[PDB]
DNA sequence: TGCACGTACGCAGTTCGCG
DNA sequence: CGCGAACTGCG
């Protein structure tokens, strides 16, 4: 099984290393054999000449050509001549790739920036995480205190807990009197300690939560700080903390360090994504936090340590349970787009699929299209193409609820009209598909190059609902679901990659396609069911409606629209097809995208609702859901309005946790780069003057403050909140968070 | 190491600025 | 003192 891949330099000269675990055993394969590359379009053949002539120059050495060769190649798979340029090391290529593209011979310059290493992957067509191998994985985490004003690693570390699958123990030089405690003299020692107990048990995958930007990050410029050679690589070297841009991720060579920060933050979509709050998401089940003052007041005092000491096991503890089920699934991943768990597992989706499309490209000889510059960056970014079809729903109250749905429609429309660059305006074909309204034309005598790569998705999303059926544990179907949600994103985002402004294989053209024919689709559909069939639609959206037969019984409008669904289904071409998800006894649709119903078993699901966003505190959500449990299921519009006023007089009274209190918001930028400062700007704002780093990503927990002006003003972030010194402001609560969201239900008046 | 900068659109709703 | 911009996050 192939770990990961990078290379090293040997007399100049660059050799991949190609890390494995192959029955059992770790091994390291070189390859001294492979050559850096990009291709250049010349004009004409005689100016290879001048293009060998082409010079540069990186840290006092000159760069030169090493070889060229002219191959036959593809561009949108149509025969072009390119040269193959070589060089001696990969470093040679960003130093003349710019002088050789500004030569006024060279029309252009392809595939110049694939790294070396994973470069080394897709030409040789190696795939990582294949095979059947048991790989070993040891989580562990640090516990840190930070005053006010602390910088970074100067701090010491207090304990370091591990955890695999014979348990957890924690690492400190305190003296803690607990089984799994073991008590060291100082911090040295207990770092010395961990990497001996690292290199003992030799995991082949080292799982933190974060620690790309805290636990590993903290624990190496630690080890930098009191100078202790932190040998946890097999291959003998240090963990290597990495510059990604705007953040930072730490490499193990020879392991894999697996932080599942990132990969939750892709998988579920949490209110705030602490460990205890994932812990609960996944497991269902609670867990405790410790604080920094209770361990600040714990490490002072010297009491109450065994309570850290727990709290310090149970983060690595569950640390290995959540990475031990979420490993394989991005084991997955990584096989499928074929490049290493490390990088997979840190990338974003449109990052996933170019490489995977620059494998694929490679596989059947097609020239790579270039990344855009910052110019036609900026005028993608400009410009934008029409969306899902959305219908104002009809207002007031629904008996016999049936919810019709395309099956992965924007997949199943790119597949069975063939959407693609390669097809799109393809002249020489014999057959056409005519995207409704923008007019675009795609072949369809070849499968196209995205669309050839779809269908596997599809069946591996239905293969995992199969399974989802025949699930019995509620844990294994909680994380099939997981499993399916993640392929509907990773297939979906086939069609949001044509609209995307890096994306290589850019494609305006295909995405406003494929969103035309998703309208022709559905509304087509609407028309059909309702002046074919007597049914009224109730609510649409782009892949889905709401509708019933007004005036019919349940169990008529239920066989209908089974009627209905083989009677469209046989007119749908290749692989569109609407599906029976479900009923709902009654249901009301406030306004676009925001709606709830009531199923048979008088269960409660809602859309876009304040229930389920984040921004709105807990008691805000709380008060909702109770007021549409008494309008939906016991139909009570007066003991609504009682729940109402009793949530308010609490709120008056002070009666109400602060628990309940709080609002997340997260910051998508850089604080410098906001225009306006809202409330959690302003909070994040303040921490970014108390040391505390903020990046986008990061999700504030504040509460409002008894007072009068901006909200930002009166704005404190859940940590420093003092229920005895602050008083929040009843008055905001009441009429900015618990009022509003209940009044808009406003079916009566209020 | 020299890659990533985070798949799309349509839209409800809040804070804030300022007239 | 109503509204437009800035912003977040839903489906
Ligand atoms: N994150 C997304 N990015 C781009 N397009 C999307 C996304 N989510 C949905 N779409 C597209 O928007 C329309 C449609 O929404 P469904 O949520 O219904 O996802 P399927 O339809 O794919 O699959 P199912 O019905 O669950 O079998 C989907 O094609
Ligand atoms: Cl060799
Ligand atoms: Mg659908």
């Amino acid at each position: 099984m192939i770990l990961d891949t990078d290379y090293i330099t040997e007399d100049g000269k660059p050799v991949i290393r190609i890390f494995k675990k192959e029955n059992g055993e770790f091994k390291i394969e070189y390859d001294r054999t492979f050559e850096p590359y990009f291709y250049a379009l010349l004009k004409d053949d005689s100016a290879i000449e001048e293009v060998k002539k082409i010079t540069a120059e990186r840290h006092g050495t000159v760069v030169t050509v090493k070889r060229v060769e002219k191959v036959q190649k593809k561009f949108l798979g149509r025969p072009v001549e390119v040269w193959k340029l070589y060089f001696t090391h990969p470093q040679d290529v960003p130093a003349i790739r710019d002088r050789i593209r500004a030569h006024p011979a060279v029309v252009d310059i392809y595939e110049y920036d694939i790294p070396f290493a994973k470069r080394y992957l897709i030409d040789k067509g190696l795939i990582p995480m294949e095979g059947d191998e048991e790989l070993t994985m040891l989580a562990f985490a640090i516990a840190t205190l930070y005053h006010e004003g602390e910088e970074f690693a100067e701090g010491p570390i207090l304990m370091i807990s591990y955890a695999d699958e014979e348990g957890a123990r924690v690492i400190t030089w305190k003296n803690v009197d607990l089984p799994y405690v073991d008590v060291v003299s100082t911090e040295r020692e207990m770092i010395k300690r961990f990497l001996r107990v690292v290199k003992e048990k030799d995991p082949d995958v080292l799982i933190t939560y974060n620690g790309d930007n805290f636990d590993f990050a903290y624990l190496k410029k630690r080890c930098e700080k009191l100078g202790i050679n932190f040998a946890l690589g097999r291959d003998g070297s240090e963990p290597k903390i990495q510059r990604m841009g705007d953040r930072f991720a730490v490499e193990v060579k020879g392991r894999i360090h697996f932080d599942l920060y990132p990969v939750i933050r892709r998988t579920i979509n949490l209110p705030t994504y602490t460990l205890e709050a994932v812990y609960e998401a996944v497991f269902g089940k609670p867990k405790e936090k410790v604080y920094a003052e209770e361990i600040a007041q714990a490490w002072e005092t010297g009491e109450g340590l065994e309570r850290v000491a727990r709290y310090s096991m149970e983060d690595a503890k569950v640390t290995y349970e959540l990475g031990k089920e979420f490993l394989p699934m991005e084991a997955q991943l990584s096989r499928l787009v074929g490049q290493p768990l490390w990088d997979v597992s840190r990338s974003s989706t449109g990052n996933l699929v170019e490489w995977y499309l620059l494998r694929k490209a490679y596989e059947r000889n097609e020239l790579a299209p270039n990344k855009p510059d910052e110019r036609e960056y900026e005028r993608r970014l400009r410009e934008s193409y029409a969306g899902g079809y959305v219908k104002e729903p009809e207002k007031g109250l629904w008996e016999n609820i049936v919810y019709l749905d395309f099956r992965s429609l924007y997949p199943s429309i790119i597949i069975t009209h063939n959407v693609s660059p390669d097809t799109l305006n393809r002249e020489g074909c014999k057959e056409y598909d005519v995207a409704p309204q923008v007019g675009h034309r795609f072949c369809k005598d070849f499968p196209g190059f995205i669309p050839s790569l779809l269908g596997d998705l599809l069946e591996e999303r239905q293969k995992i609902k199969r399974k989802m059926k025949a699930t019995v544990d509620p844990l294994e179907k909680k994380l099939l679901d997981y499993r399916q949600r993640r392929i509907k994103i990773l297939a979906s985002s086939y069609y949001g990659y044509y609209g995307y402004a890096r994306a290589r294989w850019y494609c305006k053209e295909c995405a406003e396609s494929v969103t035309a024919w998703g309208r022709q689709y559905i509304e087509t559909t609407i028309r059909e069911i309702e002046e074919k069939f007597g049914f009224k639609v109730l609510y649409a959206d782009t892949d889905g409606f709401f509708a019933t037969i007004p005036g019919a019984d349940a169990e008529t409008v239920k066989k209908k629209a089974k009627e209905f669904l083989d009677y469209i289904n046989a007119k749908l071409p290749g692989l569109l097809e609407l599906e029976y998800e479900g009923f709902y006894k009654r249901g009301f649709f406030v306004t676009k995208k925001k709606y709830a119903v009531i199923d048979e078993e008088d269960k409660i699901t809602t859309g876009g609702l304040e229930i389920v966003r984040r921004g709105w505190s807990e008691i805000a959500k709380e008060t909702q859901a109770r007021v549409l449990e008494a309008l939906l299921k016991d139909g009570d519009v007066e003991k609504a309005v009682r729940i109402v006023k009793e949530v308010t007089e609490k709120l008056s009274k002070y009666e109400v946790p602060p628990e309940k209190l709080v609002i997340h918001e997260q910051i998508t930028r850089d604080l410098r780069d906001y225009k306006a400062t809202g409330p959690h700007v302003a909070v994040a704002k303040r921490l970014a003057a108390r040391g505390v780093k903020i990046r986008p990503g990061t999700v504030i927990s504040y509460i409002v403050l008894k007072g009068s002006g901006r909200i930002g003003d009166r704005a404190i972030s859940f940590d420093e909140f003092d229920p005895a010194k602050h008083k929040y402001d009843a008055e905001y609560y009441i009429e900015n968070q618990v009022l509003p969201p209940v009044e808009r239900i406003l079916r009566a008046c209020g």
